[PDB]
């Protein structure tokens, strides 16, 4: 009864935030530019200092002609209006939005301590605790995205970030989207996209345990379970039903990964009467405090090197570009509820 009565006090929050969501918080000229931490087809992302009060954030910055042509308008309108509906703990938390005649802007929490994937890549593997304990964070971010009708459709490394404490940040909503029942987009990312993406099924929140799955088998042996040179390869490695373990993995956790890795997703760990208790109760978790994990009172496996909340050493450089803001404004209808 307490996480029912948790998640029913966590929709009601979600739902009226959601029906009425915020707008035009903040505008460009209160912030400086400091870095550009990572940029896309469409938008990047970059350091900003808020000039009034000196607090640092990460401030997402949408071309808005660019996501018409890449016809990515509802996914950008969904990223938006989630991020300012949600809260938990383990979701970076957005604090402004904004828009202007060029671009849409998400000013969001800064993490210092970047990427899990630079973190993986720099160590090869986590061992079985350190991947246990980012695991054990998604599993209950996805109790909570999920008790909301939420897909959130791009589990990987790159969206994982490290914040100050150890803890799992979750950033990039740019896929996330509210479902009762199926949904039909094509997106994710190649190397984690469930079978029923790959072919093009009406799916649902199944996609996010077979990615939580490829994740956790990415944690524990340094690279996915289905790798190639090609993404047609690897889509057909996905929907085969076969992966292989290194030897080093546990037989518990190879068995909670045929679960989660499991293509026909009526017998999916996650999907099946018991929902997301199927993978809470499994002996591969038999360690893990539920309730210290989401009370953030476990001592992580380590903390992040950096030297204060405007240190962007463990974040990669870029070419310093523009924003440029059109004296004409440009696709005003599109991003109306923006
Ligand atoms: N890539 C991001 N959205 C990000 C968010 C917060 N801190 C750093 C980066
Ligand atoms: N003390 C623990 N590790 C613990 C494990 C499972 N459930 C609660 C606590």
């Amino acid at each position: 009864e307490s996480v029912k009565e948790f998640l029913a006090k966590a929709k009601e929050e979600f739902l009226k935030k959601w029906e009425s969501p915020s707008q035009n918080t903040a505008q460009l000229d209160h912030f400086d530019r400091i870095k550009t931490l990572g940029t896309g087809s469409f938008g990047r992302v970059m350091l900003v200092k808020h000039k009034e009060t000196g607090n640092h954030y990460a401030m997402k910055i949408l071309d808005k002609q660019k996501v018409v042509k890449l016809k990515q308008i509802e996914h950008t309108l969904n990223e938006k209006r989630i991020l300012q509906a949600v809260n938990f703990p383990f979701l970076v938390k957005l604090e402004f939005s904004f828009k202007d005649n060029s671009n849409l802007y998400m000013v969001m929490e800064y993490v210092p301590g970047g990427e899990m994937f630079s973190h993986l890549r720099r160590i090869g593997r986590f061992s079985e605790p350190h991947a246990r304990f980012y695991a054990a964070q998604i599993v209950l971010t996805f109790e909570y995205l999920h008790s909301l009708d939420l897909i959130y459709r791009d589990l990987k490394p790159e969206n994982l970030l490290i914040d100050q404490q150890g803890y799992i940040q979750v950033t990039d909503f740019g896929f996330a989207k509210r479902v009762k029942g199926r949904t039909w987009t094509l997106c994710g990312t190649p190397e984690y996209l469930a079978p029923e993406i790959i072919l093009s099924k009406g799916y649902n929140k199944a996609v996010d345990w077979w990615a939580l799955g490829v994740l956790i088998y990415e944690m524990a042996a340094g690279y996915p379970p289905f790798f190639a040179d090609q993404p047609i390869q690897i889509y057909e490695k996905i929907v085969s039903g076969k992966v292989r373990f290194p030897s080093h993995f546990s037989s518990d956790l190879k068995d909670l990964l045929r679960n989660l890795l499991q293509v026909d997703l009526t017998k999916r760990f996650g999907n099946l009467k018991n929902g997301v208790n199927d993978i809470k109760n499994h002996k591969w978790f038999a360690t893990t405090d539920w309730i210290a994990i989401y009370q953030r009172k476990v001592e992580a496996p380590f903390i992040p090197k950096f030297k204060g909340p405007g240190d962007t050493s463990n974040f990669d450089d870029y070419e310093e570009e523009e924003i440029r803001v059109s004296i004409n404004e440009k696709c005003g209808k599109e991003f109306t509820e923006f």
